[PDB]
């Protein structure tokens, strides 16, 4: 798993985000939809919306990202024990909304570009790696939990 220390940065960085969080999810959506033009396709709400300026407009999506980072800072709070936590997330992506693991790849990078761009200072080198070890934790994790659930994500 992560060290103490580790857990501390993902904890550190992550008081920034909950700061202003309708802001943040807003900026990882528009990141992974620029990105990966593919991911919109999953969010019938707004998969019709071609550009930046209509996705910064788009209420439906702002409240999507808070809903998003809001769970997200709420597994990393855990550092790791986030059994409970995991359980609903894995099965509403395996059945409801397929999301694949190398969509939540595209997600896990949009939030570690928009950290480095927004919060440098609380977002060096070292809290960058453990950033990049909790995310990746996470989706082994929801991983195991698709099996199980029968997608092959
Ligand atoms: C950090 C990773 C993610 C977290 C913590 C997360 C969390 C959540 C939560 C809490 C919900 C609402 C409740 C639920 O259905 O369980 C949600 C809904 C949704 N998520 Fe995820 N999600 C993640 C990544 C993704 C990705 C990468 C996609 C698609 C590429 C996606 C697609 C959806 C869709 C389509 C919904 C329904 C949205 C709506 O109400 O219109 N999620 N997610
Ligand atoms: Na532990």
């Amino acid at each position: 798993g992560l060290s103490d220390g580790e857990w501390q940065q993902v904890l550190n960085v992550w008081g920034k985000v909950e700061a202003d969080i309708a802001g943040h999810g807003q900026e990882v959506l528009i990141r992974l939809f620029t990105g990966h033009p593919e991911t919109l396709e999953k969010f019938d709400k707004f998969k019709h919306l071609k550009t930046e300026a209509e996705m910064k407009a788009s209420e439906d999506l702002k409240k999507v990202g808070t809903v998003v980072l809001t769970a997200l800072g709420g597994i990393l709070k855990k550092k790791g024990h986030h059994e409970a936590e995991l359980k609903p997330l894995a099965q509403s992506h395996a059945t409801k909304h397929k999301i694949p693991i190398k969509y939540l790849e595209f997600i896990s990078d949009a939030i570690i570009h928009v950290l480095h761009s927004k919060h440098p200072g609380d977002f060096g080198a070292d809290a960058q790696g453990a950033m990049t070890k909790a995310l990746e934790l996470f989706r082994n994790d929801i991983a195991a939990k698709y099996k199980e659930l029968g997608f092959q994500g």
